[PDB]
């Protein structure tokens, strides 16, 4: 009995959790009263195994349990369209297809918030109920969601509305909570959706690779014999999470958390002060902590890896654990590089042996490889010095109008919903990296700059349009930002005259909060450029300018909608014309 066996692990609490956000990342559109009865049905059934492991269906996989369930709704097209298919099929035909069809940006209403005392209350008379309709709508809207994590903002959420009800300025105390939630779970979505990419799309290698010149930043102490078990749980956890095993990958991401602690000395020591939280907090600690000390004395790479005489005898051999090696190496003494370009020299060494590694004479060919690094390392040393010097002068907002117009002018294709999202995600980079001394700069950087980038790559994947973009994203994972950075202005471009409508703001735009109404004005100097690429120097950031005034003035001008609209028509004509 597996769903027993999982049930006994985790208990009633997150088993039940747990198969709520399975069911919500499956099905998306469903409603949440659905899925509330289909878990408390799973879950009833659950427990009827626990009380008897030999009983009816207590033997069947999780997936044949969990999808039967999900197809006594699933079956209704004239609701849910194409997912009636997977439940054509069986297992593993099915789960397989229900993967296949995740939506990365379903079309859901915007969840707005009701007032503070409406939500306060609403939590007071039934907090589950509560709680339930939030893991509900996280997971639905970002169904690869690191299902474990969720289970930890979920308590976090719980406890902003526990502790800010009581009090006495409660939107004060709350309000600020939910903010900083929202906005750390975003990071989290995306920054999962990243591995999940890897393991799918290129496979486990790739994943492990990463991993283990992450792992190796993180714990420098550790041994290889170390570093590579956690990184081939690590790995099997990431899978699970992101292949729908969501019991089992929380299930052992607990084991995860307990054996490194239980083996806390051999791998860390910052890590003492997770090893004492309970056990969601435990996990999130170990798996956001800093970079451990460098051991005091350390060889100098060169020597087994381009000095030795039986450096191709020993890549030859097993060549996975020497390459692994050499990146556990190289990265434990650079927690200054980014992974991606940790990995891109990984890569340039594994191809460098297979071309000397067969040439007459070895040793002298690869005795230049740090010398083919080289190159390989300024670029993004000197682009996140540029695009912090940048951001120092022009300040987030206007940094992000840069990017908006460098990125739309690139990849044109484009839909705007999505230049206006990734652009201003790009542009947050200034904000998270440009505060560090010119060291840590880069493992912030280029690795944000990665996650935002994987963010493009699938919400265009879905309706792909311009191929640079499938491109860049299909070509190599670990060359995306330097391929995006390559790309050049699209002359091939052919734009759309001008829309009368598109660029008549509304009165209601006086309601919205500031940062939408920037989304809004950045929404239009996106479509900007889509008209008039070829000749944009600052004068479009002089056009820009324009609106906000337009804003800022028609929003306060006592009229009857007047002049907004009637100094957009003039303003229109302005814009075109210049």
């Amino acid at each position: 009995s597996e769903v027993a066996h999982r049930f006994k692990d985790l208990g009633e609490e997150n088993f039940k959790a747990l198969v709520l956000i399975a069911f919500a990342q499956y099905l998306q559109q469903c409603p949440f009263e659905d899925h509330v009865k289909l878990v408390n049905e799973v879950t009833e059934f659950a427990k009827t195994c626990v009380a008897d492991e030999s009983a009816e269906n207590c033997d069947k996989s999780l997936h044949t349990l969990f999808g039967d369930k999900l197809c006594t709704v699933a079956t209704l097209r004239e609701t849910y369209g194409e997912m009636a298919d997977c439940c054509a099929k069986q297992e593993p035909e099915r789960n397989e297809c229900f993967l296949q069809h995740k939506d990365d940006n379903p079309n859901l209403p915007r969840l707005v918030r009701p007032e503070v005392d409406v939500m306060c209350t609403a939590f007071h008379d039934n907090e589950e109920t509560f709680l339930k309709k939030y893991l509900y709508e996280i997971a639905r809207r970002h169904p690869y969601f690191y299902a474990p994590e969720l289970l930890f903002f979920a308590k976090r959420y719980k406890a902003a509305f526990t502790e800010c009800c009581q009090a006495a300025d409660k939107a004060a105390c709350l309000l600020p909570k939910l903010d900083e939630l929202r906005d750390e779970g975003k990071a989290s979505s995306a920054k999962q959706r990243l591995k999940c990419a890897s393991l799918q799309k290129f496979g486990e290698r790739a994943f492990k690779a990463w991993a283990v010149a992450r792992l190796s930043q993180r714990f420098p102490k550790a041994e290889f014999a170390e570093v590579s078990k956690l990184v081939t749980d690590l790995t099997k956890v990431h899978t699970e999470c992101c292949h729908g095993d969501l019991l089992e990958c929380a299930d052992d991401r607990a084991d995860l958390a307990k054996y490194i602690c239980e083996n806390q000395d051999s791998i860390s020591s910052k890590l003492k002060e997770c090893c004492e939280k309970p056990l969601l907090e435990k996990s999130h600690c170990i798996a956001e902590v800093e970079n451990d000390e460098m051991p005091a004395d350390l060889p100098s790479l060169a020597a087994d890896f381009v000095e030795s005489k039986d450096v191709c005898k020993n890549y030859a051999e097993a060549k996975d654990v020497f390459l692994g090696m050499f990146l556990y190496e190289y990265a434990r003494r650079h927690p200054d590089y980014s992974v991606v370009l940790l990995l891109r020299l990984a890569k340039t060494y594994e191809t460098t042996l297979e071309k000397c590694c067969a040439a007459a004479d070895p040793h002298e060919c690869y005795a230049k490889v740090f010398d083919e690094f080289k190159p390989l390392v300024e670029e993004p040393q000197n682009l996140i010095k540029q695009n912090c010097e940048l951001f120092e002068q022009l300040g987030e907002y206007k940094f992000q109008n840069a990017l908006l117009v460098r990125y739309t002018k690139k990849v044109p294709q484009v839909s705007t919903p999505t230049l206006v999202e990734v652009s201003r995600n790009l542009g947050k980079v200034g904000s998270k990296c440009c505060k560090h001394p010119e060291a840590k700069r880069m493992p912030c950087a280029e690795d944000y700059l990665s996650v935002v980038l994987n963010q493009l790559c699938v919400l265009h994947e879905k309706t792909p349009v311009s191929d640079r973009v499938t491109k860049c994203c299909t070509e190599s994972l670990v060359n995306r930002r330097p391929c995006f950075s390559a790309l050049e202005v699209d002359e091939t471009y052919v734009p759309k005259e001008f829309n009368a409508e598109t660029f008549t703001f509304h009165a209601d735009i006086c309601t919205l909060s500031e940062k939408e109404r920037q989304i809004k004005k950045q929404t239009a100097l996106v479509e900007l450029v889509k008209h008039k690429p070829k000749a944009t120097k600052e004068q479009l950031k002089a056009v820009m300018d324009d609106f906000a005034a337009f804003v800022e003035k028609c929003c306060k001008a006592d009229d009857k909608e007047t002049c907004f609209a009637e100094e957009g028509k003039k303003l229109v004509a302005a814009s075109q014309a210049a």
